[PDB]
């Protein structure tokens, strides 16, 4: 999720979608 992410931060407005999107894998 994108309160865990492990990126250089992505959701740039709240969405978790937008995130996972390349995350959490
Ligand atoms: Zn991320």
């Amino acid at each position: 999720a994108v309160s865990a992410c492990a990126l250089p931060k992505c959701a740039a407005a709240a969405n978790v979608a937008a995130h996972m999107t390349h995350c959490a894998k």
